[PDB]
């Protein structure tokens, strides 16, 4: 897997994020990652986490996994990082995201990302609370 350069264009809301991607402007869903919807619990912080992160980034990077790489609203699926932190692994670890929508191809990171979210689970973390 190899990461590629990004561009912030705006933050949306805790696993989705507006960047510029080969010069064109693109919805990018998190991989592997739920974060609850802006109008539930824990979704405000949730966006304001993923907001924070992309906005302090000197520099974002785009990481696509084995398998595809659009959803069938023409989102982008990738691993997102700022400044080397991978955004997913933040938010879980945060508790304000679940480990979520793993699939057959495009799943790397799943023991990491489950690794993290045991740590929010035993300190009753936000969604864990
Ligand atoms: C994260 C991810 C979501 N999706 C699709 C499945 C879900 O479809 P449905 O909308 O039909 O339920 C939706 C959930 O995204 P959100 O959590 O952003 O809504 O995005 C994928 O197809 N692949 C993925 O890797
Ligand atoms: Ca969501």
């Amino acid at each position: 897997l190899h990461k590629e350069p990004a561009t912030l264009i705006k933050a949306i809301d805790g696993d989705t994020v507006k960047l510029m991607y080969k010069g064109q402007p693109m919805t990018f869903r998190l991989l592997l990652v739920d974060t609850p919807e802006f109008n539930e619990k824990y979704g405000p912080e949730a966006s304001a986490f993923d907001k924070k992160m992309v906005e302090n980034a000197k520099k974002i990077e785009v990481e696509f996994d084995k398998g595809q790489r659009t959803d069938k609203y023409g989102r982008g699926l990738a691993y997102i990082y700022a400044d080397g932190k991978m955004v997913e692994e933040a938010l879980v670890r945060q508790g304000l995201a679940k480990v979520a929508y793993v699939y057959k191809g495009n799943n790397t990171h799943e023991q990491l990302l489950r690794k993290a979210e045991a740590q929010a689970k035993k300190e009753k973390l936000n969604i864990w609370s």
